[PDB]
């Protein structure tokens, strides 16, 4: 699914291929969601499989899918 890497590029603010909980937060914001560190850590650790405490893409997609 290609509106998938899409949406990934989009959250992946620095292009490095990690969504860091600083990024989700931005994101977040722009779109007018406001929430806290609290809360976009646990966002991410869910979807954290390999504990790394970002989101990469195959990690992503399984959150996005499943
Ligand atoms: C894709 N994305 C994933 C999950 N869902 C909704 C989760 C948050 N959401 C929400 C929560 C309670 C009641 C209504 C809505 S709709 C909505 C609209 C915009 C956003 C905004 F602006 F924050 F993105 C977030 C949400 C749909 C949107
Ligand atoms: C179940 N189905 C798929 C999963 N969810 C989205 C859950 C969290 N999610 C979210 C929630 C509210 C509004 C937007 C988004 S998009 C998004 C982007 C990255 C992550 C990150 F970085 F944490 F992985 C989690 C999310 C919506 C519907
Ligand atoms: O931002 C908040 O406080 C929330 O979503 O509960
Ligand atoms: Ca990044
Ligand atoms: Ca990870
Ligand atoms: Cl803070």
């Amino acid at each position: 699914e290609e509106e998938i890497r899409e949406a990934f590029r989009v959250f992946d603010k620095d292009g490095n291929g990690y969504i860091s909980a600083a990024e989700l937060r931005h994101v977040m914001t722009n779109l007018g969601e406001k929430l806290t560190d609290e809360e976009v850590d646990e966002m991410i650790r869910e979807a954290d499989i390999d504990g790394d405490g970002q989101v990469n893409y195959e990690e992503f997609v399984q959150m996005m899918t499943a």
